């Protein structure tokens, strides 16, 4: 997938044992309720973790009240979400942008 999102998707749905379409259409859906971006992903990783939101958004935000980098938080949630290490969950992200 193209554009930094559609990645992020993409490895959302393989967390969670669902298709791309299905995440993407949850996505586009939540965000028509008028939710930013950023809070949905975060919303969809929860889901894909089986955690609560409020305890993925507050990670979230304390990671970033820390200094690191958002789409550097969100590929570490990811790894969490998986089970996989976050070398694994970069590396992937990286690829797939690639092409
Ligand atoms: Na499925
Ligand atoms: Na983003």
């Amino acid at each position: 997938g193209k554009s930094p999102t559609e990645v992020l998707l993409e490895l959302i749905a393989e967390a969670s044992g669902t298709t791309r379409e299905e995440v993407k259409e949850k996505f586009l859906k939540e965000l028509r309720k008028g939710k930013s971006p950023t809070e949905v992903l975060l919303e969809l990783i929860a889901e894909a973790s089986g955690t609560t939101k409020e305890e993925v958004k507050e990670k979230f935000l304390k990671e970033l009240s820390f200094g690191k980098s958002p789409t550097e938080v969100l590929l570490e949630l990811i790894a969490e979400a998986s089970g996989t290490t976050k070398e694994e969950v970069k590396k992937k992200f990286w690829k797939e942008l690639s092409l």
